[PDB]
Formats: structure tokens, sequence, C-alpha cells
């Protein structure tokens, strides 16, 4: 499903992939690849099959990618009617049931006019003389883009800060922007109880103020619940995700949390759109407090860095390590690393080592005294730009 | 289905009871008690019936009562097998599949292996080389009678008192003995708005530590979440309680609480029960502070008294009153009161007025002076008896 990776020609290994027949949609790109334009006048795929498996394997080759659905009580839904009587377009319910006419399951060819009232008995929207009207909920969900199902849980869990909040460490403001677990990695609960020990008194107090048992972590799973599991995934989440924004190195990670570096970075940037989400949905919800707390955690959250090197990481040939270096150089602000020498920065960058050697996302490989350049040209762009 | 209470006339209203059409098993007993035995020589019924109602009226005497049912996941069951691999009669699983040979269910001509499972998860049982051995918990809820359904929460609420409890008033301690609402009352909010305000400090304190929540308390209704309701009507039950156990006016609490005298005995009585069964649930777990306080709160509820009058009420003529005026009479243990004068009692129980003319539970109406020398007649018995 990725970038296009053209190859004469493609093997594949078994028609059974992760313990599943693999599907014939991903089978008919899986192949699409293969023979390059121009270049190769032949194209062709081998797929491997052993045993009885090749019955299966083959029903792949004549068979057809399955018809499309509509997915559409229904979570997908539920979003679907809050997307349009939100925004103001359509108020009337009669209008309303227009809009499902419109959809994808109408042009196919009960329960619509039965899922309103599910947003009416959660504050989603007030009722009028019927004309529907939006609630202070309903529109911050709107503007920050969560699903409703969703945003009921963060709604009373963002709300129970206001009980008590930690600020000594980023701790429990990480904690209520970590996204959820899904199935981003496997945990260890043996490791996870040498690391529950060594955490310090500060990082201990968030974890009992937002449900995580001190006496039950790593402890009843040795020796063997779902609103309470998605608690202690959410709470390892917000672990890691600490380390990321120390600037950790990220093989340390490895061999202490024992997730690798590819689902680090599938997390850190899934986790930063959340931060970028909690965060305007406490904007258009009055709370000018949480708001301040959450506003810089979506850039640091992206790229692993601290609250000194924000405004450094702006240029975006600057990641994590190409700005911590350079930080360390005299250079704290974009603004005047914009007037930096540009052969000053070429010794500073040469250091560091953990002609198109150098690497910049976007432009594949570039040299030192390019790059470099570049890092001084863009942050000329950047000054005039915006104001 | 109470007491017989013999008429020679029977006369029933409608066939609708309650919006609902009345059931053969009650009609069966709701006639049979016309026509006394050895005075009456004919005994009649007569059911009222209206419009097209007769049709469904005269189906019940023409009825049967249906067939009796086992009503055996089931959560009925569950406390079976509970009730016999924990007594340590059966351990072996093929002797257990004998068991659900003997019980209603068989013998009226699956699940029951896969529902031992259930308890497995929920740490009431360890598993060992199957022979099953019960564990701590297992075994609490066994000698304390609670079905395994409700103990998941209690263990988990119990336990949640370990966190921070109060002891000015005894709310808290009420709290976790108030059973549960069921429909024992129809909710006044707007009523509970205005007590919810007059509340003192202390006692306001231990709705905030349960889940309770002032902000939304007697509002979010008004203008318009099943653990959160039987949360709040957990925190109403305990401020009736708790009035009841301050031996407040049964009739000042109908015109402050809603609710009538009816409904309030039908309570403590079944709230004193709780108590007991947590008492003796919290003495098998290993928690010996807990059941300290909540060892007198059985003694407290059923009779509505204070902590002074508790041994005064170990008579079993002494109810509410009849041990509070004799309390100011300068007698405060049994142990002396079981030395009164017999004339002196006469007088202060003549006073205090809210031949056979006072009442006891049990013997119908009494005079004063037989019941007065009934007060200290069981007072002797009890002295020698019990040591």
């Amino acid at each position: 499903s990725g970038v296009n990776l053209p190859a004469r020609r493609v093997i594949i290994r078994t028609p059974i992939f992760g313990g599943r027949p693999l599907d014939i949609l991903t089978y008919k790109q899986m192949v699409g690849r293969a023979g390059r334009k121009g270049v190769d006048t032949v194209g062709e795929s081998i797929l491997i099959c052993k045993n009885s498996e090749k019955s299966k394997g083959i029903a792949l080759l004549q068979g057809s990618l399955k018809p499309v659905r509509s997915c559409l009580v229904t979570g997908s839904m539920i979003r679907a009617i809050l997307e349009i009587i939100v925004g103001g377009v359509a108020s009337t319910s009669q209008d309303m049931h227009t809009y499902a006419a419109c959809t994808f399951l109408a042009a196919s060819m009960g329960a619509i006019e039965a899922c309103v009232m599910w947003l009416l008995e959660n504050e989603f929207i007030q009722s009028t003389e019927k004309v529907y009207h939006p609630t202070h909920l309903g529109s911050a969900t709107l503007s920050s883009s969560l699903s409703p199902a969703d945003t009921l849980d963060i709604f009373a869990d963002l709300q129970r800060a206001m009980k008590g909040f930690v600020l000594e460490n980023d701790l429990h403001i990480l904690y209520l922007v970590t996204p959820m677990f899904e199935d981003w990695t496997t945990i260890d609960w043996y490791r996870f109880f040498c690391l529950w020990e060594k955490l310090p008194t500060s990082m201990k107090r968030v974890a009992e103020l937002v449900g995580v048992e001190e006496g039950f972590l790593a402890r009843c799973v040795k020796g063997k619940q779902h609103r309470q599991m998605a608690i202690h995934k959410r709470f390892f989440t917000s672990l890691v995700l600490l380390d990321l924004i120390s600037e950790v190195p990220l093989r340390e990670i490895n061999q202490k949390y024992g997730c690798n570096r590819g689902q680090i970075q599938s997390l850190q940037q899934s986790a930063a759109v959340y931060a970028g989400m909690i965060t305007v949905f406490s904007n258009r919800l009055g709370w000018h407090n949480m708001e301040l707390l959450l506003s810089q955690f979506q850039k640091r959250l992206t790229f692993g860095i601290q609250r000194e090197l924000c405004d450094l990481v702006r240029v975006s040939l600057l990641n994590a390590q190409r700005a911590r270096v350079l930080y360390a150089s005299g250079f704290h602000t974009v603004a005047d690393l914009a007037r930096a020498n540009i052969v000053e920065v070429e010794v500073i960058l040469k250091n560091a080592v953990p002609m198109r050697t150098i690497w910049v996302t976007g432009r594949k490989g570039l040299t030192e005294r390019e790059a470099a350049a570049l890092i001084v040209e863009e942050a000329r762009m950047i000054l005039q730009q915006d104001l």
C-alpha cells in the first residue's frame, strides 16, 4: 500500500500472511508493481505454495477483489450526521432525511432517525422546536475532528484533570494525549515491573491519579476489566512517550522498552495528531488553562524534542539531532540561526556522528555543504513570510 | 402473599394491577383466604371487570398457574457451583458434572463446564492439577452469602475505602452498606437539590470520594451512565439511612425525604442485612479494621438507634422509642436495667406520647403494667443465658 517500488520479478512467500489467507484486494496491488515502464518488457509474479495450500493459493489468481461496502447503531454514522447538523447546513429533520438519501447506503439500493436520538441523550445536541442546534460539546467535537464515541470518555477524562493535576513532570499531560493502545506493540509485563519500581516519586503520583494501581501493575497479569486494561496500556504508552520527548536514544528505548524503532515512530506520529485534537477540543470547550499546557505538545511528540528546540525545529531540515547539536553551538532560536555564518555550520554539523551522505526527508540524500546552506536558506524565508 | 386474613367475601378491583394483567399464580392465593374455617359455610370472590376487560378478566377464572421453571451464562448458576466447590464437598470436575445432573434443570428433561471458567477469570478459584480449590475472595463470598456478581463490585469498592476514609460522620460507612436502589422509592431531584445545598461540610466530602459529583447532582437530570446512576441513588440511600440512625422522627423524613414510612422500614430492614453481609465479607478477607467499623452498623440500621442505645435495644420489646425514653431515665446499659424497680419503669413509660394499649411485635397489644414487667423480665433472662 506504500510508494511505488518497480521490480521485474515479484515473489510472494505463502498464500497465508500472518496466519490468515491473503486478501484479494491487496493482492491486485501486490503484483501491480511488477514491470517497469519503458525498461522491462515483461513482468511476472511467482506465488509460492506447498502441499494442500496450493488450492487456497490458486483461488487468488482467478479470484476478484470483493465489491465495496458502506459500513453504515453504527459508530461511523454518528459522526456522519454530527458533521452536517453542527455545521449548520442541515437543520430541519426532514432535510436531514434527504442527507441519508445522498449517502453510499442509499445509492446502493430507518435507523437514521433513531440515531440522532443517541446524540440527544449524550448532550451533543439540544432539542428545540424538529429543528436541532449544536451544543458546546457538539461544536467542540466537530472542530477537533474526534469520533463521538471517543469524546464521551475524553470529556469525562479531561474534566478529571480539574480535580488534581501535576506539573513537575510531563507525564500527566502526556497521559491525556496518548491515543489508545491499538496493537502498536506487544507488552512485556516483567519488563514493566522492573521499570515500575525504578520510576521516581514524581511520576508514580501520576499513575494513582488516573486509575493505574501500584498494587496491581504487572502483578496480576503474571499470575493470570476492559476499561481498566485500556488504562494500563494507556499508561505504558505515556511512559514511552515521555522518554521520546526527553530525546533519549532510540536504540536505548529498544533495550529498555522492548518495542523497536518501527513501532515508536508509528506511535509518536499517531500520538502527535492526538495532541493536535485534544488541544483544539479544549480550545472550543472554553478550557483556556488546559489548552495552554497541551499547545506545545503536538510539536514535541512529532519530533521527539524538548522545549528548548521547539523554535529551532521549525526548519524542515532539523528533525531530532540536527537541531540538538546545532543548539549546543550557541544558537537557541530560529531568528538568529537565520543570520548564521554559512561556513560556521559546516564544522559543527560534521561532528556528532553516532559525497551526498547527509539525509533530509523528501529529497533523498544530500551533501553536507548544500544541506548546511539549506539550513540557513530555509531560515531566511521563514523570517519574513510569517510577518 | 402475606399472613392469612380470613374474610367471607373477596372483591378484586380490576384484572389490571398496576398497568399489567393480574398473574394467575398470585390469583390462586388472592382468593384462597375466602371462607373461614368452621365459621363461614360459603366463601365467594367477585372480580370486577368493565367493557372489553371482561375477556381478559375471565381468563384468570378458567386459567391455571404457569408451570414452574428453573431459571438456570446465568447469574443464579454461578453461585450454585460456588456453593459446592468452595465448601469442599465437590472438588473433581467430573463429580461437579454429576451435581449439574442433580439440579432441577437436569430433572426437567453444556454451559455448566463453561461457567466455572467464568469464576476462574475473576480469581474466585485457583486452578490446580482438574481439581479446583477456593481462593481468599471465593471463601469470603460464600461465608457472607453474597451473589458473585455483586461481590466483584464490592471488592473493588471496599478496597477503595483503603485510599481515603472519613470518620466524623457515619455517611461513608453507611454508603458501603446501602444495598442498591431497586425501586424502593421514586426519587425527587428538585427536593434533592435543596437537600444537597444544605448538607454540611463534613458530609459533602464523602460524596466526592465515592464518585458523586457536586457539579452534577440534581442538575443534569432536571435538564434531561448506568454505573454513575447506581452511585447517585446509592448516595441518596445513604443520606436517608443516616437520618434513620440519627433517630429523627419518621414523619419528619416524609416531609423532608419524600419517601413514606412504608418504603423506609422496607429499606432499613433490607440495608441491615447488607451490613450483616459486608461485615462477614470483610471478616473472612482479613480486613480487621473495616470489620470494626461495620460491626455495630447491623444493629443500628435494624432499629434506627444510635450507639448509646445498642445495649438497651437487646431486649426484644424496646424497638426505637421504648429505649430512648428509658435511656433518659438514667439507665444506660441492659445490665443495670435488668435490676430496675418494677414500679419505677411504669411512670417513665407512661410519658413520651407522640387497657391493652402498648404494642409489642409478635404478641399484638399489651397493657402497660405487663409490658413494663416484661421489660425487666426479659432482661433477667439475658444476663445469665449468655454467660
